[PDB]
């Protein structure tokens, strides 16, 4: 698979995930419960506390972001590996550029509690569904998502 | 793990792989036989034909490169997924910028024949050895490699 201009300026390609953060799917494996994507926050953003059962890798393209549970913040060019089992809250700061991050995500995400409990999930089927749905609405066609399968 | 400025200009961090192509290790898993790295070619470059038993993901940072066995060439911003089992020859063109590519590699690589045979291998132990060795020589210390383990 070859996707030119992955972190495109074309807003249509980005699927809302939370209210402030969206992603462009690049590669999805329903069988492996795994996906690559560009994570985008045009403004201040937050992704709720969750943990992955497995690793996460990120390479930062632009903006400034990090997780509240570590001391670093990542800007253009910085690499991040999250250790499996880590509960974390992603945040994005307002920077000259939107936040854009290349991610390889081995799902599910388990949403965590204010407390510390499992309170919801996000797996690859949830991801395929939201992306198909958005791509139908914006006129990229639901079937463009199917093009990303492997 | 957080590595600032992964695709650094500091040449010392890059470990020669072929004569024209080098990589900076970013994350290495001896147990999973898997690693992330920045692949760099300052000039024209070539990596000999080989196949991975598993997937490869790449996000292109700068330069222009591709595989002889596909029709695309990848420049700044382009994403690539190589399907597992694919035999391929990586090439890098001379561009305004060096080639720099963020890779997640599930090894081993099996070197292939002019013909089409398995004729050599490259696994994570080979990678750890070459990186330790180079990092000792350049004065980043062999032990900096151990810092990359997970
Ligand atoms: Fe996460
Ligand atoms: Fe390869």
């Amino acid at each position: 698979a070859y996707i030119p201009n992955a972190a495109t300026e074309d807003e249509r390609y980005y699927v809302p995930f939370t209210e402030t953060v969206a992603s462009r799917p690049l590669w999805i494996s329903p069988q492996q419960n795994r996906w690559c994507d560009i994570l985008l926050a045009r403004e201040a953003g937050l992704v709720n506390r969750h943990y992955h059962p497995h690793e996460v890798f990120a390479y930062t393209i632009s903006g400034k972001w990090g997780y509240l549970e570590h001391d670093w913040t990542a800007t253009r060019g910085d690499f991040v590996y999250e250790t499996p089992g880590e509960g974390h809250t992603l945040v994005a700061f307002e920077h000259e550029e939107p936040m854009r991050v290349f991610f390889i995500v081995q799902g599910p995400l388990i949403w965590l509690d204010e407390a510390g409990n499992s309170i919801g999930h996000f797996d690859v089927h949830d991801y395929i569904a939201m992306c198909r749905e958005h791509y139908e609405k914006v006129g990229l066609g639901a079937d463009l998502v199917v093009t990303l399968f492997r």
